């Protein structure tokens, strides 16, 4: 199944939404549409790609950086994650991440 991901980002002027396959990560997904995200690392062990889940759920279960606090608060590393229903996502939450 494919899900509809909404990317937001007001100062990199980025409001779209995309459509993936499900076994597509959402940083993968984003840079095939066009959307540079930032990344680094791109194996889950850094606070580099992070973005938070505004609705819907994903599976980042091959993360290792992140806690289960922040990741209740619905942080997620992009690099890592795969939608699991139509979902929005804030990009660029790296400075945020508390
Ligand atoms: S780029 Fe390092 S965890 Fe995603």
């Amino acid at each position: 199944a494919s899900y509809q991901v909404r990317l937001i980002n007001k100062k990199q002027d980025i409001d779209t939404t995309i459509e993936i396959d499900e076994e597509t990560t959402i940083l993968d997904g984003a840079e095939e549409n066009g959307i540079e995200l930032p990344f680094s690392c791109h194996s889950g062990s850094c606070s580099s790609c992070v973005g938070k889940v505004v609705e819907g759920e994903v599976d980042q279960s091959d993360q290792i950086f992140l806690d289960d606090e922040q990741m209740g608060k619905g942080f997620a590393l992009l690099c890592v994650t795969y939608p699991r229903s139509n979902c929005t996502i804030k990009t660029h939450q790296e400075p945020y991440l508390a």
